[PDB]
């Protein structure tokens, strides 16, 4: 397939290169531009499996008949704290159990929630024996996860009670649901313009283009000379009232830098002074990998729909865990109040089965209903075991006051960067906005640092992206994404610093150094 | 629980937080067989062992 | 001399006889890992012995199926620290270095049993790959392709220097009368060796300047431009001053080699590097001109293990110098190494170190014992796997705590800068007296005492012998302590003794 | 193959057996030591950092470790070790335990450098017993621990040169045949010594004839260099030979230096070293490699008697030579004329100035002391008998189809065995055939046939001067089916030589019946 990559003829060369890839991880980058982590948070997963064993015993205590097979009943909330405290006490030597005991203290003692309700939500939830209720998100899991979201998005000033979440099957489901609900509710109409922060991976460029949404894309271009920050002139394009929504991945993918303070402030001022109606849709999956991250959701909560995925930070791509966050008073609901009477009446009919007064149905709840064709709203929602795992990842981050996990992953990314660039003039100079979950390996910069500016200009002209990607693939079996495009004046390639082990980054550096040495030998 | 151990066998660095790597397919039958042999008294484990035979 | 007499102890004797402070701390996790690995290996060996007997006899461990058996041992012992470390080690080698896991485990098991001669003799295959990653990292030599670094495992830096001077002489790279520039001050043994009649080298001092916090001035380093100086011999971080060469200094040498002395040999002893902040070796700066000697002794608390390596870049000035010898010298060398290989002119200097270490003919049974190479690899893994440098911070904080305890009654520790290492610390009478009672008093006090009075007195009240101050000359009463070999109350006792002496000096002076 | 290459490159067979009890005792001692270190570390920390073990109270703590681990083989051995050192050698038990604990942690430089104090006393008891040197008071023997016999020979030749005991052109008598490395070292240009062969006689079963030993009476021969038991022949010098050397030293050459390598002594029956016969004239080199299957550990010792011919020769150097040595060794002590040769070996091994940090690593010395204790405490020699029976089992397997093993006498060692075609064919088909087969065949065809069918390369039989097709194998480095394959290949070859001899004979008869 290779959609992201493609986005003796030159075409067939590209096809041959794609065929070299041999791992699911390499193919995921070529097809969809995502780096699947090869690390994962184990403590909250062990806590999840240990909670399940406790829950299985709680279920068997509720089965009343002598049975030859394993059948259980529903766990009881009465007496649950004491039974859970016995389980904790009998298993102090099991890491997952110790984590569960601390998480109960955090929720009961720091969040101030009902301990038996928490334990029962977690036990019944991990048994997966009841439909999610309410469908938008389990009650205590929502309060736990939103504390995590607010902290990592740098949105401390927003009172936590003003934030609501819809738990979904990763950012992948969130985007599918959000675009469908914006169309269904007349918030995005045929011909409307969608401003997109670019560069961005292909799936997000593609969604608005679907014929089912007659949308026009307007590029808000990141500037390489500014280390991929969006210049004020680009951000100012958001002033055109024709742009109904600003769609952004922050930290970005592929550049992998977070928006700096100047950029965030610019957007905040454009919104307060010129576009109080602007809808913002931001995907902040990489936030925790940045230093002192602050989301567009923290800056303009009333105008932003935040999409947060747990996939990359917790190494949970296969768990499909995400949330859509909205402030209680937002521009989407303001926009719904402004629809023409004809659209409002059609929506009264569409959601009539949900509640008496549809005009009072908030957009975040329309997302839930639309995700399952409305009529099935009562059985909608993310599975309860998924919500439980999501809550345990959240508690793991929240209870780690010194951010040990976050520091561990950031040092791992830097260690890999050093290994990759060792033989290429060392890692590129970083700054406070660098995230580097993805890295751009530029031929001009590498050859310059190694043999000087003059050799480098002769080198890029002598070479090509295709040449570079082929030499690396042929020697290591790893196919990098084209950094700029096969026709570029500056041959470059991109790799994720999350999906390979050190000797593979070393091999890539060695293949590239070798190519640089042979070019210089010729230039000698 | 077996998979968490498999993931931790793939983590290369010293750390005080629990971090694991991707589980390896090489030698997996042997490690699974050891897990099964050591936990013959746990109901879930006997079931996993028979599942392998069925498949 | 008189000091050892009034204060007898192995620690004191070592300080005066060898100018070294033996660490009183040691890395234990990789040691427990070594002993646990040994228990696994003993069981592997016993199961390879085919006959029944009550006697403890074992056979050779088998490589086939070794990973599965090792994984069972790890899974069965999650509660033994040494075993968990071994489990992480397997992943680091398999997953981060990308080396064959069965080969790594068999090299470690076979190696700890010590049942086979080291092969190749220069260094076991996988231990070399593991240890060079550790060397490259701590020497701050990241820009050097690691496949270009080769190592010869030796019985500590002590064996390294002996091997190196003998091989440089035997191969005509350092002839009697050649000038050797030495970074001074340096401890006595390095002053003495080049001057043995056996080598008869002429020493040229590159003097560290106390007024620059013991860095070498550009004027001193420029002496290297003199072509008669064939080699620059340096301990960095230095012993006794204990500071690392600053950026200005390393760049000065790099320019000299690049612009004036492409042929200069460099021999650097960087055993204290890990105790410095952001250390960078001359090997990282001039890899093709430098023979690096690295000892595991001080950092790991492993003086008794005798673990060291000699590192060389695959393309280096020593082999260029071998290529530039006169043909008649080459012919003599062909006859010397004839038994080793058909084409002696292709024999690299690092492989000559190995052969010369055991009189050439015994080359195939030369090299560091295999259990020593296994322990060296485990110390190296322990540092590589410690991404946050926790062990390093712990030792640095321990050094600082001792320094604070030592100087508490002496005006506090001397102002530290980015190049400070302080494995050895200078206690200067004038400086201490100045901080306590004023420069006026310190100029007087200094004429009232002397290095000998100071040392004899401290040794008599505390049982501790300091190294006499070296580097200024003699003009200044002063002594050096190691912050690595004593416990807190002993540093407190030294400070107490010096303060009392300062207080008596002041009592007089005041009246 | 590495084992095959070792035989070809170094002329030695690496054992495939090893002493495990003393190794388990070493790893268990280490775990005890690690906990001792951790208890001397005073600060809370996340990483494993330890302090130095304390001697105060060490016996009680060690006794608790022993009592709590009665089920671990290594631990029982350790407990008996303490009794042996304390109750039989009469040494300080706390000092012994602290030397072993601090030693195995490898946290202090070896002191004194020549050898740890207690390890030296323990190892010399073992050396004296296995070398058959009991008549020598053990206090009269000093040892220098080194990195195997390999390091010993390098240090010894270098020290003999540096101190002027052997000068260019001096003659060195060498017991032959001997393996290659020892013929090559004396001829290096850096030594330039003249070699004089002392040839073992195959008709004397590889013993040195008196006429050969008598070559030592030549005053120009400064040293006799011998490997005993020998390699490659693998026989120990008999009583007659030892006595001949003893009489020559006593009557004609009181000044003769003897350098003997006795690594194979424990494989011989009732071994006696030249060191036991002429202690004052001999430097003994003993390696632990072969007997304990410890080639990778590199454990060796150089042994010298307190009063020896080496120090006498240093006292007889020209005053000009002593003045130069006064300068070489000045940093070590004030009276260089009192520095004994065994201590110059130590200083010279590390360029003199690094003397105080010279010496074998302490964990190596601890392992060597445990191998020594294991042998000393094995009163009935069970380990030795076990190894000898394994060697004999392999020998039986090798020769089963070759007419059974050759007749062994009281001087046989057979760590290496000589497969002599003349003997094998005589045993299979008679002397007449045997006399004919020795003329038809060659060592080269023997080695090629075996290598061709089995993958195993043997060493050519050396020492004969009358074309005797033969090859040598080590009985220490292969498994039974490999020795069986070697025997099968040889039997096949003997059968083809026989069919041909038989055919020629029948033809000779038919040809005559036609005339
Ligand atoms: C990796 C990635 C995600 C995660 O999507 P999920 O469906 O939640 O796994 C989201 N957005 C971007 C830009 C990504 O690169
Ligand atoms: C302590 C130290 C060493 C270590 O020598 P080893 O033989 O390796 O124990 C080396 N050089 C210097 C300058 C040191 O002070
Ligand atoms: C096997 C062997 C040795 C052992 O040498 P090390 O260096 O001690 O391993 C010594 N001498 C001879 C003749 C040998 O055959
Ligand atoms: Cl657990
Ligand atoms: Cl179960
Ligand atoms: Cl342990
Ligand atoms: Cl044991």
């Amino acid at each position: 397939m290779s959609k992201d990559y493609q986005s003796l003829s030159p075409f067939e060369l590209k096809d041959e290169l794609i065929k070299i890839a041999s791992s699911d991880g390499n193919r995921l980058m070529l097809n969809a531009g995502r780096g699947n982590p090869n690390f994962l948070a184990t403590t909250p997963r062990r806590a999840f499996f240990r909670l399940g064993l406790f829950a299985a015993a709680e279920s068997e205590l509720s089965y009343s008949y002598m049975t030859t097979v394993g059948v259980g009943g529903l766990a009881k909330i009465d007496g649950i704290e004491g039974r859970f405290e016995r389980y904790i006490a009998e298993n102090r030597d099991q890491e997952g159990v110790r984590f569960l005991g601390k998480s109960l203290s955090y929720v009961r003692d720091q969040l101030g929630l009902d301990p038996a309700a928490f334990l029962h939500e977690m036990v019944d939830g991990i048994l997966g024996c009841n439909y999610p209720v309410p469908p938008r998100m389990l009650n205590i899991s929502e309060k736990i996860v939103r504390q995590y979201i607010i902290r990592e998005m740098g949105a401390d000033a927003i009172p936590s009670e003003s934030v609501n979440l819809f738990a979904v099957e990763g950012g992948t489901a969130a985007m599918a649901y959000i675009f469908e609900s914006l169309k269904l509710n007349g918030l995005l109409k045929a011909g409307d313009k969608v401003a997109i922060g670019m560069p961005v991976f292909t799936p997000y460029i593609e969604i608005p283009e679907l014929a089912q949404y007659a949308l026009e894309e307007v590029a808000i271009n990141a500037d390489p000379s500014l280390n991929w920050q969006y210049p004020d002139s680009e951000l100012d394009k958001l002033k055109d009232p024709a742009i109904k929504i600003f769609f952004c991945v922050n930290p970005s993918n592929p550049p992998s830098v977070k928006m700096d303070q100047r950029s965030l402030e610019r957007v905040r001022n454009i919104v307060a002074e010129h576009r109080p109606d602007l809808m913002i849709l931001t995907d902040d999956v990489y936030g925790t990998f940045a230093d002192d991250f602050q989301s567009l959701f923290a800056i303009c909560p009333e105008n932003t729909l935040l999409v947060y995925s747990f996939s990359k930070y917790f190494g949970a791509t296969g768990w499909r865990l995400g949330v859509v966050a909205a402030h209680q008073q937002n521009v989407f609901d303001l926009a719904l109040d402004k629809l023409q009477e004809s659209e409002k009446v059609a929506l009264d009919h569409r959601y009539r089965s949900l509640l008496p007064d549809v005009r009072s149905l908030k957009f975040i709840d329309r997302l839930v209903a639309d995700s399952r064709a409305v009529a099935l709203n009562h059985t909608a929602g993310l599975s309860t075991p998924q919500q439980v795992q999501m809550a345990l990842f959240s508690l793991f981050a929240l209870m780690d006051e010194a951010d040990e996990y976050k520091h561990t992953l950031k040092q791992l990314i830097r260690r890999r960067e050093t290994t990759l660039y060792r033989e290429l003039g060392m890692p590129p100079l970083r700054d406070e906005n660098a995230v580097d979950y993805y890295t751009l390996i530029d031929l001009q910069d590498v050859t310059a640092k190694l043999y000087g500016e003059a050799f480098s200009e002769w080198a890029v002209k002598q070479s090509s992206t295709g040449d570079m990607l082929f030499r690396i693939a042929d020697e290591t079996g790893i196919v990098l994404l084209p950094g700029r495009g096969f026709g570029s004046n500056r041959p470059s390639g991109r790799a994720s610093l999350a999906n390979l082990n050190e000797y593979e980054y070393a091999a890539i550096g060695r293949a590239l150094r070798k190519m640089a040495d042979e070019l210089y030998a010729e230039y000698s």
